[PDB]
């Protein structure tokens, strides 16, 4: 594929920095032709043959390709793609209403009806992707952005696909990526991956939505990963004293070591806790 | 343990930024009491209970503890430790002569006698650590700094211990850390770890010193890790056409999937290729 070999500065005005990914730098920008505001994602390119400062070209295309197919209200849109020697610049949809992580702390804990209002939107977005055999692999509060934060039940779009793959496979797909807190045991153990890893993440997100705490985080990175592979977590009455058995079951049907016994996305939408 | 709960700015002047680690920010600084120049490493602290922006407190102490014991000419020294709400600030020795990665590209390839001049110093530093049962876990050209770059056979000190552990164990130690290119298969497969992982890294460094290329890097992260677990590499005549069998053997006795059959640090110093 080929992106626009042009100066992004010619068509978009840069300013206010937003996210700060590993090799990704996000900046709030302004389209000159219309005045519309967009979000520009700078992806540094893997330099001279053998290096690690930057993302590989082949890995950048993968992300673009996925954003191209993608088309769903609860999911980000890619408008333009630029490129130069050093960086590829994805012009993306701007979601100004802040991350879900930010939103949580200020409420600190949601009611089950509120929690399911957020969850339904995720499950819709994740359902759409899984239909097209796309695994996000990085579902977490930081990649769940609200359109408007100051409305009663805020509406969300999913962001960041630098790690998403198409599981278009009678193949084998393994590797280690994502944030330790949210990764499924197969990623931790370096075992075959599928769409099932995202269902583990949602289980973790849901735990965080209800309790506020992360089910698997420990005092060290080592320990966080031990807990995940072991599946060492419990519904600590502290938070789950007044949580329904259905809500518990939903989470308990998603945090299952064996990816096959783990719930799928269509089963999650048919659950009594989520279903109307 | 307890660090200096004081403003680092009161005792050291900041300026020129050097490295840019994940949660670590390195800055070149100047001691006020003497005028001596030091390197200040800012470590962001893991914030409200459940988070990932920053290193855990327990993980920061571990690094400090290791730098405290540490005492060897080819190894960095920790002078002071400060702390505030957000960051812990390690005042470290300043190594101005740039990274080994930087040095390589401008040469771009070393002679075996030169290569062993660098290697001996590493093996000495790594030997000292392994004696005290300390595994660096992050041996790579970016963590190997030269004192003076413009001298014939430059002298090096090892840096960055945010990932180093003491393998003081009738215990189990597993987790995933380091740069994909240099990590040993047991880290990739999430299997028990020991001092042996560092011997894999040196094998990789040595390959890079002689050839310039990284033995296991592929076009994607997935592929890089496949090659490591598989141990898929060959002495490509392109680079190794004129490389000695001893140099080959040394590398070949270090890139062994099974950590036990892999060479130990004392065996590496007794090798004909390294030994006087």
């Amino acid at each position: 594929s080929t992106f626009r070999q042009e100066d992004v500065e010619d068509h978009y005005e840069m300013g206010e920095e937003l996210g700060s990914g590993q090799f990704a730098i996000v900046r709030k920008c302004r389209q000159k032709g219309t005045g519309k505001e967009y979000a520009a994602k700078f992806i540094k390119k893997r330099r001279l043959s053998s290096s690690r400062r930057g993302v590989s070209r082949e890995e950048i295309e993968r992300e673009v390709n996925i954003l191209r197919e993608i088309r769903h209200p609860n999911i980000i849109t890619l408008h333009d793609i630029f490129e130069n020697k050093t960086d590829v610049v994805l012009i993306l949809e701007l979601v100004s209403g802040g991350e879900l992580f930010d939103f949580l702390a200020e409420k600190e804990s949601l009611t089950e009806d509120e929690a399911t209002q957020f969850l339904k939107q995720i499950l819709d977005g994740v359902h759409y992707l899984h239909s097209k055999r796309i695994a996000h692999f990085d579902l977490k509060p930081e990649n769940i952005m609200l359109l408007d934060k100051n409305v009663p039940n805020p509406r969300i779009k999913l962001i960041d696909f630098g790690i998403a793959h198409k599981i278009e496979a009678g193949n084998e797909f393994k590797n280690i990526f994502g944030t330790p807190e949210f990764v499924a045991p197969e990623i931790v153990n370096y075992e075959p991956l599928g769409l099932e890893a995202d269902m583990w993440s949602i289980g973790v997100i849901t735990y965080i939505l209800l309790s506020g705490a992360s089910p698997f985080l420990g005092e060290t990175k080592q320990e966080t990963l031990t807990n995940i592979s072991a599946v060492n977590y419990d519904f600590d009455e502290e938070y789950f004293s007044n949580t329904s058995e259905l809500a518990k079951d939903f989470i308990r049907r998603l945090l299952v070591k064996d990816p096959k016994r783990r719930m799928t996305i269509a089963q999650s939408l048919e659950h009594s806790w989520i279903k109307a």
